[PDB]
């Protein structure tokens, strides 16, 4: 024989999480070559040695 009131419910708000961290950092070089361009498209004989055309 058996007679217990049991009873148990549970209610708790959800919607939805999205946690995201401890990523691993790339140290050196990360960055666009943007002064490059710059630099590399405003010259064109930038240290180059003797000079064109000779004597004798």
């Amino acid at each position: 024989g058996g007679k217990w009131s049991k009873s148990s419910v549970v209610g708790w708000p959800a919607v939805r999480e999205r946690m995201r961290r401890a990523e691993p950092a790339a140290d050196g070089v990360g960055a666009a070559s943007r002064d490059l361009e710059k630099h590399g498209a405003i010259t064109s004989s930038n240290t180059a040695a003797n000079n064109a055309a000779c004597a004798w």
